């Protein structure tokens, strides 16, 4: 019967619809499940490129300051390398020189042992002509038993020579600067 | 007529649910597509935000390293500035002061040239009293061609402010240190 | 009659096609939608990882940048250490000893005053016999009203150790250097 064969195919279509309905709900729930965990994913990447963004910019920072502080030990350096080549040294043994006029204290030594003092004041300064010529200190002057005007003149030019260098030896003491 | 497109239906109702099938099949695909990707991406995220955790403490260290290095860096350069300011320089041409007494080895120079030794031993030390005051070197003593008691009393005179006059120098030179 | 329910059976079954349609509908666009999301994603996560690598190796090189950094510090710190011990202070007022001969340029000063300068030039060397020993500045010479041989001779003799111990005094001076 016709009418028959429409029963039985409904029966058949709706066993179709049933299995359809079950299967799209399925689909609809997976699409649901990947679109949280989507959700979720999307969340972390957002906090992921915070992160990263401050450590991109925090480390543009660091090499920054890497860069000063490489320029501020190349400075230290080069200080030290001209100080070490410019300074006078207490444990050097070879002769050292100043580019200077030098000025200490009390006073200068040599070997552990006092060489030159302050100026030595209260000198009234010696006047005349002094000797800076042939000095003999062994000149001898001849002395007879009766008076000769001639040899006592002798002595008299001798100490008179006598005191020219003595203002000599006087006069370069001054001028170095050792009395006054 | 109730057969009609009873059955006529069922075959358009079949046609239409066949292409559903197809579809619900595409879409099952689909969605199995997605979460392949999907579980990947979860993945890598996991990772990343392993690494970025790890790259997060490593520049905490990097930053508290570098407080240290500044403070280190502020340390030697306020050194090597109390240094440049304190120390005897060979180059420098402009007179520079000690603030204490001094001690060298051998010899103080100036200009290349010896000027101060060691103080000089093996002298025996002269007395008397030393001559300070006015001395003329260039005094002149009269002889005449017969004996004359204050020609000659003049002359012992001149010796003896001569000798003196040799002590103090001789004194100064004991003082500052140049002789023993 | 049995027709008659076979069309309505087909009326509640379009009920169902329609529901279905849209459902498969719904769901064939809504992955359509995480399709894009889940691209987007993904590009971010590829971007992520580019930083991130970067990063790694940054910080990589950063590690060792600051090791050679605290070797460069150690070695400026040592420095200034050894320079700082070594060096002559112009603010010390302790005494300071070099271990060498020292040379300046026109003058040494004591106090603010000068005391040494270069070496005076132009003397010729004295001859004789320098007087070392025993010398008495105070000695008295007696003068007679009529020549006597023995006081004139004291005389020469005073005279005599007067210039010889005046060629003591030079020696001491030209052998420190302060004269040629
Ligand atoms: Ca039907
Ligand atoms: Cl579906």
């Amino acid at each position: 019967q016709g009418a028959y064969d429409a029963q039985v195919k409904n029966d058949e279509q709706d066993v179709e619809l049933a299995d359809h309905d079950a299967r799209i709900a399925a689909n609809t729930k997976a699409i649901n499940i990947l679109e949280v965990r989507l959700t979720t994913a999307e969340g972390k990447i957002v906090v992921l490129r915070s992160d990263v963004d401050y450590l991109l910019d925090e480390v543009i920072d660091i090499q920054a300051h890497l860069v000063t502080v490489d320029q501020r030990l190349d400075g230290v350096e080069s200080d030290v390398s001209d100080i070490k080549s410019d300074y006078v040294s207490k444990t050097v043994t070879e002769s050292q020189s100043l580019a200077s006029p030098l000025d200490v204290k009390t006073s200068y030594s040599v070997d552990g042992i006092q060489v030159v003092g302050a100026r030595q004041t209260g000198w009234t300064a010696a006047t005349g002509t002094p000797l800076l010529g042939s000095f003999n200190a062994n000149q001898s002057y001849t002395v007879g038993t009766t008076y000769t005007q001639s040899e006592v003149a002798a002595l008299a030019t001798g100490l008179e020579q006598a005191r020219q260098r003595i203002l000599a030896l006087e006069t370069a003491l001054r001028l170095h600067g050792l009395i006054d």
